[PDB]
């Protein structure tokens, strides 16, 4: 009766984000926001959850659900695609969380982002960072661009991902994809041997560590177009976050790297349109002549005022000069009442 | 039909630098900058990209590739010549990176340093130093300069090297050549016996450790001629980068040192050539009398004034006084806009 390579079935057919096998309820389903048991077939779960769990389940993961109360793994069925478990002692029991993983690449077009982020892969060496809120793109935008280059160029690409998100075909170069935790067991010691293994385009997903920025930096510097991703929400302070975090015996010497090796920076908010509801918003950093200068002397603040390539708000307006964004959603994610309010 | 001893083939028939087998790929080949994917014969290779691998990789490798997803080693083939690897869980899978060994080291003269250079080897005990960015020619200088000794002295030449990359016929003297993570574990535990091996010239491949620089120092000054590499880019900045890197009790006799020990300085940059590409640039300091002093005094930036060996734009001008270096690439290598721009 029971048989999770079913239930996911039955989910899928539905269109649900997140499937919940629990102990008391008959397996459960997340539909546009909703938690709905699926009655369908199967009936209220015995604690033989275990049962389901296991028929997924390897054994570098059965036994690390007993070291801890829990487990976080990708698996793949050769039905749909593949997807996100996370079982763990809930209470005295077993319960699993699969969540679903993307087949599927967006076309860069769809997106949102303007005709220029499509030059960065173009470039040939530095630091290309996507920022925002965690629900905010920064996966799909970089690997609409990461993909975008295994189309047009003849590279080596190598991610270290946490965990793998978008996968990758083989197209007109050779794409490498380890998994923090499966494949290696760090950032750093992945990112340190990424130096060593001849790759033309480096991906950290994650890069809120020292030793991890150390490097991305290093890299970034030293021949390889790299990608980073921090929780940021505006240029200012990205570049700004990154360079405090750095003991000050040179974080002008930082100031300077960041500077002649940041490439662009695009930070990312999802706000809602009135159709169906997803439309972006964004800033975008394009350095220059005098930014690059700028961000080296410091004079921080005084930049910012050069940016006529887009502030959050000549943006948080554009979309509504046209009717999509409401003028409160373009405040309750605007990064400034004061300099808009003035459109 | 697969075999790795084969693949390396049609590789160095096409002349590729790296060779690249994935897992969704036919093995792949770097050439000329470019990934073609050599479907020449080898057709989409299977997970069984381990078989290959192995076909290559002894025990402590094998086991090593489990412990952390991935491996570093070299290995030799009795067709061509030596190649590095790198194997590593990429995908769930296996992956390996085979780069290439030079098997003939260059002469001296085709590299471009001048005819004060092989003077240096023929010293008697100092801190020969060769720096620059990682793709500079500090290798290639290196065993030129360890080579034109090897002909025609009678020593025993001791070289820590991590990994060995060129390597050393026998010639009027006795070459040792050990690889830090193979034969030894480490530059200082490696650098420390050789102080107690009887060797007439130590080599250390890599200086970024206190400890390192620290023997690498005491060496210099205990009677022999030791050849060290930092990644610097020119002469005042490296004489100051590892006196610096010394607490401050003393951070002046380390100058003083610095300049009873420093025997000579190059400084590399590879710039392209409208040839078929490079030429190199390059700063060289062969202390004095006066710039020994001074050194000392720490009178710096004074020192740079009495550079009449060259400065780096005596140098990045001299290249183009002929026609070989554009005005641009003349800056883009340039450490200095300002003293230049007068020529
Ligand atoms: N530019 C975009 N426009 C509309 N929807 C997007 C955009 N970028 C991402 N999404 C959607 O938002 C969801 C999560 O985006 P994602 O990038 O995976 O989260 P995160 O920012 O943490 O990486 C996905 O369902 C994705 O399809
Ligand atoms: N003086 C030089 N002139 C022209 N080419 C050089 C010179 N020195 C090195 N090369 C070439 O550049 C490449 C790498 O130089 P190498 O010294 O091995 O890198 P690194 O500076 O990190 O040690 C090699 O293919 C080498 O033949």
């Amino acid at each position: 009766e029971l048989k999770i390579l079913e239930i996911i079935k039955e989910a899928i057919e539905l269109g649900a984000s997140d499937i919940h096998l629990t102990a008391g309820a008959p397996p459960a389903v997340r539909i546009d926001g909703y938690i709905k048991f699926l009655k369908d077939f199967p009936r209220l779960t015995p604690e033989d959850t275990q049962k389901l769990a296991y028929s997924v389940m390897s054994e570098k993961h059965r036994q690390k659900l007993e070291e801890n109360g829990q487990v976080d793994f990708s698996f793949g069925v050769r039905g749909v695609g593949r997807f996100r478990a996370n079982v763990f002692y809930q209470r005295g029991s077993v319960a699993a969380a699969l969540r679903s993983l993307p087949a599927e690449i967006p076309e860069f077009k769809k997106l949102g982002l303007p005709d220029k982020v499509l030059e960065l892969c173009h470039r040939k060496m530095g630091l290309i960072l996507v920022t925002g809120p965690t629900g905010s793109g920064k996966s799909t935008t970089i690997a609409s661009m990461i993909d975008y280059i295994n189309q047009t160029k003849s590279y080596h690409i190598i991610t270290i991902e946490d965990p793998i998100e978008y996968v990758f075909k083989h197209k007109k170069s050779i794409v490498n994809q380890r998994e923090v935790g499966e494949d290696t067991k760090s950032f750093a010691d992945a990112l340190r041997a990424a130096l060593r293994e001849d790759p033309d385009v480096i991906f950290v997903g994650e890069m809120r560590d020292l030793e991890t920025v150390e490097t991305a930096l290093r890299a970034a510097e030293t021949g390889h177009l790299v990608f980073g991703t921090l929780h940021t929400n505006t240029a200012i302070d990205t570049i700004h976050r990154i360079v405090d975090i750095f003991p000050l015996n040179q974080q002008e010497q930082v100031r300077i790297v960041l500077s002649f090796i940041l490439q662009g920076i695009i930070s990312q908010r999802l706000l809602p349109k009135i159709g169906g509801g997803r439309v972006l918003a964004y800033e975008l950093l394009i350095p220059n002549t005098a930014i690059r200068n700028l961000i080296r002397e410091n004079k921080l603040q005084q930049v910012y005022s050069l940016m006529q390539m887009q502030t959050m708000n000549q943006t948080l307006y554009k979309l509504y000069k046209q009717g999509l964004i409401t003028l409160e959603d373009a405040m309750e994610a605007s990064p400034d009442p004061k300099e808009l309010e003035r459109m």
